[PDB]
C-alpha cells in the first residue's frame, strides 16, 4: 500500500469521516488522475483504526479489472485518507434506481458477468466479502461494475445467518440476490417482509419470482445460487462460464421467464 503524501491530493467536492471527490497527483508530478477520497475523523477509536486501515490494505492485495482500484492511504498524516479510483456513476443500486428500464437484458447480464468475475477473483483469493450486495457494488463511466466495499440478513445464506458459516459459497448466495436486484433496476430484495419474514419464507423454500423481460437462463442461474445445500451452489467460476456462454451466443437471452401476473388487470 503506497503511503501518499498530502501536498499531492486535492479534495474538491463531497460525496457522501467523509468521502470526497478529488484529483491525486501521481507519477511523480507527471500524471493527476481523478480519485474518490475518504477520511477517517479525529476521535477514531482503535477499532475504527483497524477496519479503517485494514479495508485500505485488503483492498492494496487485489488487482483486478472488476474490484475498485486503491491509490494508496494517508495515514502518517490526520484526518487519515483512503485514495481509490472514482467511480462516476456511484453506487450499482442507487444508479439502477436512476436508470430505470433504460438499458438492455445484454448490459444488464454484462454487469452481472462483471461482478462474477470480481466475485471469482476474491474467492479464489481466498476472501470471503460476506456482504455482498449491489449497494456495496460501484459502477464507472463506461458502465464496469466493481466490488468496492470491502469493510443485512435478506442477502445472507440461511447457513451464514444461522451458523455464522460464511464461504464463498454463501456469497454465491449473495450473489444471486444481485443478480436479482440488477435485472430488476434495484429493487429492495423480498419488498415489504421484514427480516424474521424473510428468514420465514426462505426456510419454507420460498424464493424470489422472477424479474421482469428477465431471460429464463438468468432467473434459473439465480435460483441455482439460493440452494438451500451449499455444496448443490455453483461455483463463482460456473457463473461466469454461464454469463459468458449466454453473452456469446445472445439469442438464448431471447427466451424469457413468465413474469408472474401480480396484478389482475383484464
Ligand atoms: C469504495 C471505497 C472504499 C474505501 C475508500 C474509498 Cl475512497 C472508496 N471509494 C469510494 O467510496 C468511491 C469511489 N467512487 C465513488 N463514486 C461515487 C459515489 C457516490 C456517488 C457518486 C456520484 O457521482 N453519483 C451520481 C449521482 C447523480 C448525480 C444523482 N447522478 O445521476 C449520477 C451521475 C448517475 C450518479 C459517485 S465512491
Amino acid at each position: 500500500t503506497t503511503e501518499i503524501h498530502p501536498s499531492c491530493v486535492t479534495r474538491q467536492k463531497v460525496i457522501g469521516g467523509e468521502v470526497y471527490k478529488g484529483m491525486l497527483k501521481t507519477s511523480s508530478g507527471k500524471k493527476e488522475v481523478p480519485v474518490a477520497i475518504k477520511t477517517l475523523k479525529a476521535g477514531y477509536t482503535e477499532k475504527q483504526r483497524v477496519d479503517f486501515l485494514g479495508e485500505a490494505g485488503i483492498m492494496g492485495q487485489f488487482s483486478h479489472h472488476n474490484i475498485i482500484r486503491l491509490e494508496g492511504v494517508i495515514s502518517k498524516y490526520k484526518p487519515m485518507m483512503i485514495i481509490t479510483e472514482y467511480m462516476e456513476n456511484g453506487a450499482l443500486d442507487k444508479f439502477l434506481r436512476e436508470k430505470d428500464g433504460e438499458f438492455s437484458v445484454l448490459q444488464l447480464v454484462g454487469m452481472l458477468r462483471g461482478i462474477a468475475a470480481g466475485m471469482k477473483y476474491l474467492a479464489n483469493m481466498n476472501y470471503v466479502h460476506r456482504d455482498l450486495a449491489a449497494r456495496n457494488i460501484l459502477v464507472n463511466s463506461n458502465l464496469v461494475c466493481k466490488v468496492s466495499d470491502f469493510g443485512p440478513i435478506r442477502w445472507t445464506a440461511p447457513e451464514a445467518i444461522s451458523y455464522r458459516k460464511f464461504t464463498s459459497a454463501s456469497d454465491v448466495w449473495s450473489f444471486g440476490i444481485v443478480m436479482w436486484e440488477v435485472m430488476t433496476y434495484g429493487e429492495r430484495p423480498y419488498w415489504e417482509l421484514s427480516n424474521h419474514e424473510v428468514m420465514k419464507a426462505i426456510n419454507d423454500g420460498f424464493r424470489l419470482p422472477t424479474p421482469m423481460d428477465c431471460p429464463s437462463a438468468i432467473y434459473q442461474l439465480m435460483m441455482q445460487c439460493w440452494q438451500q445445500e451449499r455444496a448443490r451452489r455453483p461455483k463463482f467460476a460456473d457463473i461466469v462460464s454461464i454469463l459468458d456462454k449466454l453473452i456469446r451466443a445472445p439469442d438464448s437471452l431471447k427466451t424469457l421467464a413468465d413474469f408472474d401476473p401480480r396484478v389482475s388487470i383484464r
